[PDB]
DNA sequence: TTCCGACAGTGGGGTCGCAAT
DNA sequence: ATTGCGACCC
DNA sequence: CACTATCGGAA
């Protein structure tokens, strides 16, 4: 059985990754890694494989063990569930490595993940990168940009290849269902391009979609397109010129001039009932990354809130023995968790010193308030008032 | 010397499908 | 059948 | 969807 000659390269490698400090010493280090240890880097960062399972029981394994080979079969199978029923026919080292599989190897740290990996194993498994929008910046803002409503509803790519076969992915390649059948037929008629747009309801019901960008089949999948991008929406324009159907799926654009023209935008979109806007570089190119060819504009709302608890880190995180997340109160009695918005500094002293923060105010910043009335992306702006 | 892009590591509110009750 | 938790949305 | 922290090259 060479079981434990394979369990110790692999618990050598990482252990060797975690030792080496700074970002270039860990990559020359994750470069000398064994055929097994890149197979267990593969299923923890591969973003289309899945297991079933977070954890083995915690039974862990004791002694005998199973064959590589087949652990590696029934992880690349998604038969977690089936590997946690004979866990404990395998090694105990063997457990800890599984159950790093899943967490990301918390029990060494290597400290990489999915940019130090394709930087040194390029091509090691399929990602999928689409434009991402940076924060609202005037400093940033680019003259004669183009302002657009920021739909409400998904990301929602839909990709026709050269065979007319079309698929919709959501901002992360996953599979979108129920989407008007009308949309698919259409575009159909358009082989080798992928529209980039936003699915949510007409008003189950089937979605419709708003189409704000288009990219040649192949240019998308090279992830490179030099095409400004007031030239991309004309070119989308003409394209489905002759297609009435399909031309009123594509988002309006209002050009703005000056930053001013731009937030004078965003508040109309507002009173409107719109979630906020963007702001495109009429000279930005498709990235496949987030940059501020694309700026979103969203609301902020600031509120004064009393703590009222607090939650641990969660096991073998950094912020063990002390502040994970917060429990806040607001004047309408809503109970909401702040989990971001502090320095590890200041989640020890709240930790330690919890007589001064037990039912003291404290300031947060969240975008809305949801249906039921908690904060949406709450954030922690002050820890004590003046 | 500092600024910042790239990257790793935390955390929240919500919906839905399916395995295990 | 319901319950819960993995897996994905924002 | 958020924020913090750190490396290491750009500024
Ligand atoms: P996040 O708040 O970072 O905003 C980016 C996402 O907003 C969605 N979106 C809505 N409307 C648009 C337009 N007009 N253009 C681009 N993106 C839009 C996308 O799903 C983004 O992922």
């Amino acid at each position: 059985s060479e079981i434990n000659r394979i369990s110790d390269i692999i618990n050598s490698d990482l252990q060797a990754i975690a030792d080496s400090k700074g970002t270039n010493a860990k990559k020359v280090e994750l470069a000398k890694i064994s055929e097994y240890t890149f197979k267990c880097f593969v299923f923890h960062l591969d973003p289309f494989q899945n297991f079933g399972i977070s954890k083995l029981s915690k039974d862990a394994g004791g002694g005998e063990g199973i064959d590589w080979s087949t652990v590696f079969k029934l992880l690349y199978e998604g038969k977690g569930r089936d590997l946690k029923k004979r866990d404990k026919s395998l090694t105990t080292l063997q457990a800890k490595i599984i159950n790093g599989i899943f967490d990301g190897f918390m029990d060494w740290k290597p400290g990489v993940k999915g940019g130090s990996f394709l930087d040194v194993f390029p091509d090691s498994y399929r990602t999928f990168e689409v434009q991402k929008c940076a924060n609202w910046d005037p400093d940033l803002f680019e003259a004669n940009s183009f302002a657009q409503i920021k739909f409400d509803g998904i990301r929602c790519v839909a990709m026709v290849d050269h065979n007319g076969n079309l698929t919709y992915v959501s901002r992360n390649g996953k599979p979108v269902v129920n989407i008007d059948p009308r949309i698919e037929e259409n575009m159909k008629l358009h082989p080798g391009w992928c529209f980039d747009a936003e699915a949510d309801s007409p008003a189950n019901i089937k979605l419709t979609l708003r189409v704000f960008d288009a990219i040649p089949y192949d240019a998308f999948l090279a992830r490179k397109y030099d095409v400004q991008y007031i030239e991309r929406y004309n070119d989308l324009k003409s394209m489905w010129s002759n297609n009435p159907f399909l031309f009123d799926l594509i988002a309006d654009h209002t050009l703005v001039e000056t930053w001013e023209d731009a937030q004078k935008f965003y508040e109309d979109s507002r009173a409107n009932g719109n979630e906020g806007a963007i702001v495109k570089k009429r000279f930005g190119t498709y990235n496949f990354g987030r940059d501020d060819s694309w700026m979103k504009v969203k609301p902020l709302e600031t509120i004064e809130a009393r703590i009222i608890g607090y939650e641990e880190g969660k096991p073998k995180t950094k912020h063990v023995g002390r502040v994970g997340a917060l429990i806040v109160q607001d004047y309408t009695g809503a109970i909401s968790r702040v989990g971001s918005g502090m320095s590890d500094k200041e989640r020890q002293y709240i930790y330690d010193n919890w007589d001064e923060f037990e039912n003291a105010l404290c300031e947060v910043k969240f975008m809305e308030r949801t249906e039921s009335g908690v904060f949406r992306h709450s954030r922690l702006s002050k820890i004590r008032l003046d």
